[PDB]
């Protein structure tokens, strides 16, 4: 009578019809449920991602460590849903934001939408009620820890120091998710570990997708800087499979570099040759120096524009 795929099957079936599509799912599957998503800016992590990008209508949490290229990210996924004619927030607790550097990554910052909140609930309130207005592709709210309850901001006594900034930041992902969906508003958080950051208790379990960013390497040519590159770990992701990886390259005052991407893709999946020290595409002489490289992509825009068109085809 047991005939395990077939009974296994059904059993998946029933768990993603009683709990929605994604709560389960075989790692090496792969997936036509195509969705609808914001480009993250990266190509390697749009892949690692299995829809091309951040869901949309979907809670994202981007944690890391300060300099990790959080931000960036959050930047260039807005700049791309812009550009997509979308409407973008930025929900500031931080008073960090470079519009200048905005701008580079291609942000629409005169059309941007800011809000600087007085509290957490607030913070949260505010975009709860951007958010059921549907008039929103993207909200970004910078540290989920600068989400400091009212009663704490102001000078409240260490007795019934409730563990309320995961109590508040639960309560309003319970209610803001919900609408998200029906909005179609992706909500990226952005969590810096300095539960995670306390809020991110409630954030883990309401994520639809969740990004480890990390930075790991100086990207240095010669004897010099010129950029860090960076790891993201897509640890959780109801919507394809997770705990696909993705690096690139962020050099200094600019975003992530395409003609890295491109570099660095292009040689895994072959269609360039790396041979030791020094890189060649179609028999052509690419460079010494995966800068060398960089530059020569970033100078012949016609070559690269056929290997993000080739590489393009190969996966998606």
């Amino acid at each position: 009578a047991p005939d395990r795929e077939k009974a296994l099957e059904l059993a998946m079936a029933q768990i993603d019809k009683n709990f929605g599509k994604g709560s389960v799912m075989r790692l090496g599957e792969e997936v036509r449920q195509p969705i609808s998503v914001i480009p993250t800016g990266s190509i390697s992590l749009d892949v690692a991602l299995g829809i091309g990008g951040l869901p949309r209508g979907r809670v994202i949490e981007i944690y890391g460590p300060e300099s990790s290229g959080k931000t960036t990210v959050a930047l260039h996924a807005v700049a791309n849903a812009q550009a997509a004619g979308g409407i973008a927030a930025f929900i500031d607790a931080e008073h960090a934001l470079d519009p200048e550097y905005a701008k580079k990554l291609g942000v629409d910052t005169d059309s941007l939408l800011v809000s600087q909140p007085d509290t957490g609930e607030q913070a949260l309130e505010i975009a709860d009620m951007l958010v059921r207005s549907g008039a929103l592709d993207i909200i970004v709210i910078d540290s989920v820890a600068a989400l400091v309850p009212r009663a704490e901001i102001e000078g409240e006594m260490g007795d019934s120091h409730v563990g309320l900034q995961a109590r508040l930041m639960s309560q309003a992902l319970r209610k803001m998710t919900g609408a998200l969906n029906n909005s179609g508003t992706t909500a990226i958080f952005i969590n810096e570990l300095r539960e995670t950051t306390t809020g991110g208790k409630a954030l883990k379990f309401y994520a639809s997708v969740r990004l480890d960013v990390r930075r790991i390497e100086t990207l240095k040519d010669g004897t010099d800087a010129v950029g860090n590159r960076t790891r993201v770990k897509v640890v959780k992701n109801k919507v394809s499979p997770p705990f696909k990886q993705a690096e690139f390259d962020i050099l200094y005052g600019q975003g992530i570099s395409r003609e890295g991407s491109l570099i660095d893709m292009g040689v895994e999946h072959g269609f360039i040759r790396k041979s030791g020290s020094w890189f060649t595409y179609e028999g052509e002489q690419l460079g010494q120096g995966k800068e060398n490289a960089r530059k020569f992509l970033l100078e012949n825009t016609d070559v690269a524009n056929e290997i993000e068109k080739k590489i393009k085809e190969k996966l998606g």
